[PDB]
């Protein structure tokens, strides 16, 4: 159920992954109509993300806190059509039509429908529903955004008045902070009012916390990159954040034998450098029936190996999970495929006072994006298959429903793990995701603005290590508690060609510190950075600053090294991204 927001939801981060930062006039125009059709097409999209944080969380929103918010989207919508509409023409007109009278019709028409939206915006957070009312927020907020941007491209060209520009940018800055601290303080009150103790909890815990990454996080990710005016190109991004699927069981209700919630929150990866899924190890056990007839092989068990972000080749392998295999073990190999399906058969075998069941089937489906070719691997336990009853796509549906899904998938699988259920009863298997658009290459690319995550690493240093995200990132961060190296990260150079780059850093540091950067070991670039917060204080919004090192330099090697120094007992230094901007 509610695939429809969350295939909405996935679009539309998808589609804006392609128009963020300064983006080319054409561009911007599609993109608008696809919104419109996909979030802007009538009142049908709000009430289903009102549903779907009702469904989450077990409650309702007052029937009048429903109906006007409802009726101010209506308004809104007409303002963002009529917006749109005349935004087309004037893109696609010549420089010739353009007369006073266009450009105070175009000039009014942006004018209305971005107060429109400051107005509204306290209706999507009215008091004691601002968890339900998330994710209607979250998109009311994008657009508010994404709207106010457009004055920085065209104000000039409609006869808006400097002061008119620069009054647009101010208030662009404050709600970006706004709206980002508001979704990641709600965000995390109705994370703490889903956790509990039994394995029913950790579902809907899980649930929702990956139902908000995709439909509420991944989103406000972007907002920072809305300004063209720090992004005056195209920017190249990824999201790195992990994603854990509902959990694959053959019965719906498991009687009290479910894993505790403990069990399972407490054994899932831990913040982690990003990694790609190398290999599998199945482990399979003979369920007797009690008739004999009725029995059943099911995976019990499993080893895991991944390998690091380009740069390093050694392989990580797993503890194990679950339970030793009772039938000859099954491997599958992943080198260079992406997992982009995976669909499974459960079966079970009633007892008299006891109900057994298993995982007996997964068909995974793989791409070859050097052969540009797919292909399925499966894993069989040979007796008793019974039927499908898990499908990724129900819970990570793809970007696009254009493509064939080799094409517009919009997950990879990462990591498999087993559980144990309470007193041997079974095997619960957990599978986790990673988004589409993290590009294993670490290619900096010549024509846009480039933002590389730390987690992209394959290498940490001097005691650094990776920490929890703040939310608003589009992944977790690297810690730094000492002075001297931190990370060495892999580049690959898109062009042959000296050219050259400026270097930007997305940082939070308790004190004033120095960075500096090698490559292949030798120092190129060092720096003063500003302090940004207090020993204490949490991670909001404006506890990271955006700073640039001073000299430009060209890649004239792979070996990415960053170091700090100026740490004082005490101090700690948060790194986000590094972003590469091409310069002549």
């Amino acid at each position: 159920t509610t695939k429809d927001v969350i295939q909405k939801g996935i679009s539309v981060v998808g589609d804006l992954l392609g128009v963020v930062g300064f983006p080319f006039g054409g561009a911007l125009v599609s993109f608008y109509t696809n919104f419109l059709n996909t979030i802007w097409p009538s009142e049908d999209p709000w009430k289903a993300f009102m549903e779907q944080v009702e469904a989450l969380m077990d409650q309702k929103i007052a029937d009048y806190a429903k109906n006007k918010a409802l009726a101010e989207l209506q308004g809104l919508q007409n303002n963002v059509e009529d917006y749109v509409s005349a935004l087309s023409s004037w893109q696609k007109n010549p420089v010739s039509s353009r007369n006073p009278h266009s450009q105070g019709r175009i000039r009014e028409l942006f004018s209305q429908a971005e107060s429109h939206f400051r107005n509204s915006m306290p209706s999507f957070a009215i008091s004691g529903y601002e968890v339900l009312f998330l994710t209607t927020y979250a998109q009311a907020a994008n657009t508010h955004l994404f709207l106010l941007k457009d004055a920085q491209i065209y104000g000039e060209e409609w006869g808006y008045e400097k002061e008119d520009i620069a009054e647009f940018y101010k208030r662009q800055l404050k709600l970006t902070q706004e709206y980002t601290d508001h979704c990641v303080k709600w965000y995390n009150v109705g994370l703490d009012k889903l956790r509990g103790s039994s394995y029913e909890s950790w579902v809907n815990f899980n649930r929702y916390r990956r139902e908000m990454t995709l439909t509420v996080l991944d989103l406000i990710a972007l907002f920072p990159l809305y300004d063209v005016r720090l992004y005056p190109k195209e920017v190249k991004t990824e999201l790195t954040r992990d994603v854990l699927t509902d959990p694959i069981v053959g019965v719906n209700n498991l009687r009290g034998y479910g894993t505790t919630f403990s069990n399972i929150e407490n054994y899932i990866r831990k913040p982690h450098l990003f990694d790609y899924l190398h290999r599998i190890q199945f482990h399979t056990r003979f369920q007797p029936g009690y008739y004999g007839n009725d029995s059943f092989n099911y995976w019990s068990g499993n080893y895991v190996s991944t390998r690091p972000s380009i740069g390093s080749n050694d392989i990580i392998t797993s503890p194990f999970y679950g339970n030793k295999s009772s039938e000859p073990v099954q491997n599958l190999e992943f080198n260079g495929e992406k997992v982009y399906r995976a669909v499974a058969n459960t079966n079970l075998a009633v007892w008299p006072s006891a109900v057994y069941s298993g995982v007996t089937k997964v068909e995974f489906s793989q791409y070859n994006d050097q052969t540009d070719e797919a292909s399925t691997q499966t894993y069989d336990s040979k007796r008793n298959v019974g039927a499908v009853s898990w499908d990724s796509i129900d819970q990570l549906p793809p970007e696009t429903t254009d493509e064939p899904l080799e094409k517009g998938y919009s997950h990879q699988l990462n990591y498999v793990m087993c559980f144990l259920m309470q007193g041997s009863r079974g095997t619960i298997p957990v599978l986790t995701w990673t988004h589409k658009s993290v590009d294993f290459f670490n290619m900096i690319d010549s024509k846009k603005i480039t933002q590389l995550p730390l987690v992209k690493a394959y290498k940490l240093q001097s005691g650094a290590s990776v920490v929890a995200g703040p939310r608003f990132t589009g992944g977790d961060i690297i810690q730094c508690t000492e002075n001297g190296s931190a990370a060495t990260i892999y580049v690959t150079p898109d062009v042959s060609y000296s050219q050259k780059y400026r270097a930007r850093i997305h940082y939070a540091s308790t004190s004033q510190i120095t960075f500096t950067l090698s490559l292949d070991g030798a120092p190129f670039n060092q720096y003063y950075f500003d302090k940004t917060i207090n020993k204490g204080d949490t991670l909001t919004y404006n506890s990271f600053n955006l700073a640039s090192f001073s000299t430009p330099f060209e890649l004239s090697g792979n070996n990415l090294q960053i170091g700090v120094t100026g740490l004082s007992a005490g101090d700690k230094v948060y790194i986000d991204k590094i972003e590469f901007i091409p310069v002549n």
